[PDB]
C-alpha cells in the first residue's frame, strides 16, 4: 500500500478539475490518498471504474455505517437510502419511487413552466439587472421540492440555515454543523407531526402513511428520507442550475445555439450534467466486503473507494473531445446522476426542471449576459458540490 496522497487534492476552483484527475485515468491505477476525516481511501477517477465503485455488488455503502466512513466532511451523515443496501434499499426506494419516475415527473411539467414562467414574469418587469440564483434558480427548485414534499417553502428562512450544513467540508466548524444537522431533523419531526393528525397530499403525507399504517420504515429512516429529498430538491438541483446558467453566460455561442434551436434541451441537459463537475471531489464512500481487483490495485475487504465522478464524466475513452461541452451530444452516457443501484431519484425531476427552465430563460431574454466579469462571479467554498454564489445577469 503506497504512500497516502492528501486528497482533495485542493480547493475546487470555479468549474475547474485538478490535473491529477486526467492523470490518474490515464496511469489507470487508483490513488491511495488520505483524506480529511475517516479512513483512508483508493480515489478511482476512470468511468470505466467509477462504475463499479458506484454500483457493484462488492462494493457495499451500507457497511460505510461500521467505519469512520473515509469523507471530506467532519461528521458522518445519515444518508437515508444513500447510506443503505438492498434489502433495506429496495423496501426505502419503492415507497418514492413512483412519484419521482418520468411519468410522475411528467404530471409536474405545467406547473414547473407556469412557476417557470412567474419568475421569468418577475425578471422581466423589474428589469435588469438581476441575480438569477436569488430570483430564478432558488425559487424554481425550492418551491418545486417543497410542493412534491410537502414542505412549507415560506420556513425556507429557517431550514435553508441548517440545509447548507450538510454540505459542509470546511465551511462550517464541527460543533456548529452537529448543531445544524440536529435542529433540521428536529423541525422534520415537528413537518411529521402534523400528518398523524392532520394528513397531507404530497410526497411526506404519503410516507408517514406508509410508517404508520404499512410499517415500510422506521421514524428515523421515515426522517431520513424526507431529509435527504430536501437537501437534493432545494440545494443540490439550485447548485447545479446555477452552475449550468454559469456555464452557459461564460460560453455564449452555446447558449446562443440552444436558444436559436431550443429543441437541443434534453441532450444539452445531460451534457451540462456532465460537463459541469457538480461534486466539489468525490461522492459516497464504499468499502469493498471481498477483494475486488481495479485500477491495478486489489482493493481488500474493508477498504475504502472514493468514486471522482467528475473525473469519470471526463473520461476521453468514454467522451469524445469531453473537456468541450457538446449540447448536441446525443448518446451521453454520463455518471452525474450515480450509476446503477444508488442512481439519482431525482434524475427526470432535474431532467423536467432544467430543460423547462434553460429553454423559458433563454426564450424569453435572448439578449442575456453577465453583469460581471465571469471570474468576478461569487462561488460557493468549503462544501460538497459547486455553485455561483450569485449570478448576476442583463438582457
Ligand atoms: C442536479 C441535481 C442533482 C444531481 C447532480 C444529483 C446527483 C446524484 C448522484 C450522483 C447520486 C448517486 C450517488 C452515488 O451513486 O453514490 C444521487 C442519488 C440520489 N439522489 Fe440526487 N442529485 C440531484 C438532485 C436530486 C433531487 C432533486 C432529488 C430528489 C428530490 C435527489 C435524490 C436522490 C437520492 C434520494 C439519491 C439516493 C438514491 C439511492 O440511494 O438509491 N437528488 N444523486
Ligand atoms: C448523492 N447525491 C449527492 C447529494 O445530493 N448530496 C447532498 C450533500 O452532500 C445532500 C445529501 C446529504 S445526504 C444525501 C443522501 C442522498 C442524497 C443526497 C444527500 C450529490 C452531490 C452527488
Amino acid at each position: 500500500t503506497p504512500a497516502p496522497v492528501r486528497y482533495p487534492f485542493g480547493e475546487a476552483v470555479r468549474l475547474d478539475l485538478h490535473p491529477t484527475y486526467a492523470e490518474l485515468r490515464e496511469r489507470r491505477t487508483l490513488l491511495r490518498v488520505r483524506v480529511p476525516h475517516g479512513d483512508d481511501a483508493w480515489l478511482v477517477t476512470r468511468h470505466e471504474d467509477v462504475r463499479t465503485v458506484l454500483t457493484d455488488p462488492r462494493f457495499s455503502r451500507a457497511a460505510a455505517a461500521g467505519r469512520d466512513e473515509a469523507r471530506l466532511t467532519p461528521l458522518v451523515i445519515r444518508t437515508s437510502v444513500m447510506g443503505v443496501d438492498p434489502p433495506d434499499h429496495t423496501r426505502l426506494r419503492r415507497l418514492v419511487a413512483t412519484a419521482f419516475s418520468r411519468r410522475g415527473v411528467e404530471h409536474l411539467r405545467p406547473g414547473i413552466t407556469a412557476l417557470v414562467r412567474r419568475l421569468t414574469d418577475d425578471m422581466v418587469g423589474q428589469g435588469p439587472p438581476v441575480d438569477l440564483v436569488r430570483s430564478f434558480v432558488t425559487p424554481l427548485s425550492g418551491l418545486v421540492i417543497c410542493d412534491l414534499l410537502g414542505v412549507p417553502y415560506a420556513d425556507r428562512s429557517r431550514f435553508r440555515h441548517w440545509l447548507e450544513a450538510f454540505f459542509s467540508i470546511t465551511a462550517l466548524p464541527a460543533d456548529e454543523v452537529a448543531v445544524r444537522i440536529e435542529a433540521m431533523y428536529g423541525y422534520i419531526a415537528e413537518l411529521v407531526a402534523l400528518r398523524r393528525a392532520e394528513p397531507t397530499e404530497d410526497l411526506l403525507g404519503g410516507l408517514v402513511r406508509a410508517r404508520d399504517r404499512d410499517g415500510s420504515c422506521s421514524e428515523e429512516e421515515l426522517v431520513d428520507l424526507a431529509n435527504v429529498l430536501l437537501l437534493a430538491g432545494y440545494h443540490t438541483t439550485a447548485s447545479q442550475l446555477a452552475s449550468s446558467l454559469f456555464v452557459l453566460l461564460t460560453q455564449p455561442e452555446h447558449a446562443e445555439l440552444l436558444r436559436s434551436r431550443p429543441e437541443l434541451a434534453p441532450r444539452a441537459v445531460e451534457e451540462l450534467l456532465r460537463y459541469v463537475p457538480l461534486i466539489a471531489h468525490v461522492t459516497f464512500a464504499r468499502y469493498a466486503t471481498e477483494d475486488v481487483w481495479l485500477g491495478g490495485t486489489l482493493v481488500r475487504a474493508g477498504e475504502a473507494v472514493l468514486p471522482a465522478v467528475p473525473s469519470a464524466n471526463r473520461d476521453a475513452e468514454v467522451f469524445d473531445e469531453p473537456d468541450r461541452l457538446d449540447l448536441t451530444r446525443r448518446h451521453n452516457p454520463h455518471l452525474a446522476f450515480g450509476h446503477g443501484l444508488h442512481h439519482c431519484l431525482g434524475a427526470s425531476l432535474v431532467r423536467v426542471q432544467m430543460e423547462v427552465a434553460l429553454t423559458m430563460l433563454l426564450g424569453r431574454f435572448p439578449d442575456l449576459a453577465l453583469a460581471a466579469p465571469p471570474d468576478e462571479v461569487p462561488w460557493t467554498r468549503g462544501m460538497q458540490a459547486r455553485s455561483p454564489l450569485r449570478l448576476p445577469v442583463t438582457w
